[PDB]
């Protein structure tokens, strides 16, 4: 039985992928979503989480639970490509293949509210889009509803954490992973040149482009990445 | 502009009124959707709050902003009739209207897993239902995704606080304000009989009932519920 | 009971309302959906409809057969604002309210494939959009299934019978009708513009502006249209 | 690039499966949907279908036109499993493999609505499930959009064509091509236990099981089928 792990982005939690992995269920998929630490309902403030291993203690907890022979899919969405990387370089042995989704895929080797949780004269702690701004950047294409869903779940994100990601030594294990690149085109956060910019430095196994989705693929075209998921497992 | 109010249930939090506001909102109302303390994405943690007030402040704070003629609809689910009576109470010339959808209506005057934050020896301080559950009691009648939804939002709920929910003394002023009923025809763990039995007991100026709705009537007939809203705001 | 009467337009049929009358059921409204002659699956090539009051055959004989005191609430789409406008001076005692949803509405007194069905000499019989111009020009902002619906279902128009729309004379009575006009926004086929002239040359009771609609709103954004219609029967 | 075949079951037509084929779209496959005489948008009334390669005609045309050495996967549903095994015998040169949704397939060698459109003395030249019925037979676990799309798609069936399919001598060179059959599990009308029978009587390549679909998979668990045709197509 192939298993999918679902690491979010910035501000967002587990909940996001309520549409695609409701079909992967279906499909006859085990999936799993995470909570980031500071995330989704995780208990932690997300202003006292200062560092990366912090952040992604959750995964990081999970691919070192797994049993002996068991391997998963990696699939990151956003800054998650960077905690799907960090842990593509500490669970090799455990990582089938790694996908990313408008996500920061960088080889190892390589309008917005602020909260300070630690002063103002301090850099600060959490940040979080402004509301009324939250529908162009992430959810252009999605839904209306999805857009109020977010905007009651939405919490700060950890910038402390964020500038410790993908700081790497170049891992040649880790390139034998096959990496899968997932590309949004109505994407008004991470823009086209951006994220053709990422494939072209570090080329993946696969690459599909989802014509139709903005930023948030999971809540504007599901079904259309939820066949593009199945087709990079008929890859294997 | 008329103005909503949206109090959950039990474990659940403002996200969970995402498809309903959001036509309510097409229909040119204003929604606002609470998240009760340690519910939602509150960064308390529920098993300590062990007391009613301290569940409902981000409520009663909610009401007591509110501008000096500004008047609000007030619509709880499940055991946020609690919450909404208590407020019906304290802040009456407040609420042009209570709704209450599969929720406790009691008049002023009248399976499971368990937490123990202080130990076992003493009495839980948060009770939540097991996962293998959920999709018979809660979404018997939901879309599936929606159970996804759930299963990775679901917070547990505080015990303790509910034991103080609707104390409270008799009332006239808050008799004056008209009350709705929505009753869930399928519902698996609010049966019926004790939704007919709560009516009877304190008769409201309207009835709808829901046929084909389970517990979770914002999730398995939200336009139907949208429906009957509209219905009972053309009354006043 | 309130009944809605829906009228498509041009090469679509009954089946495009399927979105929105299953929602008008749930919220306890009667709806019908006619296929004008040579749309849907009616038994009529449409190559052989060359009259308006042949084309509108459907709803007349639906309008005809209505009890004493029945009245009905008419939704048109596209040109099906045509027969509405004819169907209002020819029932008018029949009609409480006329809706036109990015429709063609004049005032009583006021890239495409062509079929040669009497030979290329005489002028066309009918007109059907190029399977690779549907997409863009009525579904631009609708789901990608909807469109392979619509890519089994669209039949040829019956351009002959189109000739004859609205040259009526003028009609007093059918003024004391409540109209209503939706708006559609991001419409590729039926420009802004055209729209606003239809508005400054015959105001209707209300206007609604459906700010993320394409040509196809029953499609494109069912649930937003459903609340503004709901919006527009609130009136009378 | 591999190319299925999709094979409607009776009064239904190409328009049933436009789920499937969109999300086949987007796993890089060609699908192609057609109309048998007298269905969908057949211009052919089904009351003058009294033959059976007339009824399959639109089917057989298709085949017919194909290049010399490509080759499509056959998917029938229901009594469209007749017209798939006929087609398998008489242009078994063009199919790849045969697939069975809950349909009829016989090895070579092996409440109702109607119409008199011969007179009442003469037997029916049509059949329709009444519409108090399809929820419950065909539909049974299908959004309820998909009934209302059915209610104005369904026509009726040719029943004097029916009783020819399947009428074919044994044929070594159709036994050669794989077949699946994917089952039912929830079908109000081609019941579980008779499915069985069917695999029993001629063992296919394959077996697949619908946990969840009623006689409609198409419309209640798309994705899933989506999936086992995928695996499906894994056998090459």
């Amino acid at each position: 039985v192939i298993h999918f792990v679902f690491v979010h982005g910035a501000s967002h939690g587990a909940w996001c992928w309520y549409k695609l992995t409701t079909l992967l269920d279906a499909a006859g998929f085990k999936s799993t979503s995470v909570d980031l630490t500071g995330a989704g309902i995780s208990l932690i403030d997300s202003n006292i989480v200062f560092d990366s291993d912090q952040y992604n203690r959750p995964l990081f907890s999970l691919l070192s639970d797994l049993p002996p022979h068991h391997k998963v899919i990696l699939v990151g969405h956003s800054i998650g490509g960077g905690s799907v990387t960090e842990a593509l370089c500490k669970f090799t042995d455990k990582i089938s293949m790694a996908i990313y989704l408008a996500a920061s895929m960088v080889q190892p080797g390589s309008i917005w509210e602020y909260t300070y949780g630690e002063g103002t004269d301090k850099p600060p702690t959490g940040v979080l889009m402004k509301p009324e701004f939250i529908r162009h950047y992430y959810y252009s294409q999605s839904p209306l509803e999805d857009v109020t869903l977010s905007s009651k779940l939405l919490r700060p994100a950890p910038m402390r954490a964020f500038q410790d990601l993908d700081k790497l030594p170049p891992n040649p294990e880790a390139e034998k992973v096959p990496r899968v690149y997932i590309k949004t085109a109505k994407d008004n956060l991470f823009d086209s040149v951006r994220q053709d910019l990422l494939v072209e430095n570090w080329p993946p196994s696969q690459l599909y482009v989802l014509e139709d989705s903005d930023h948030s693929a999971f809540f504007s075209v599901p079904t259309t990445l939820f066949a593009y998921l199945l087709r990079a497992v008929s890859f294997l």
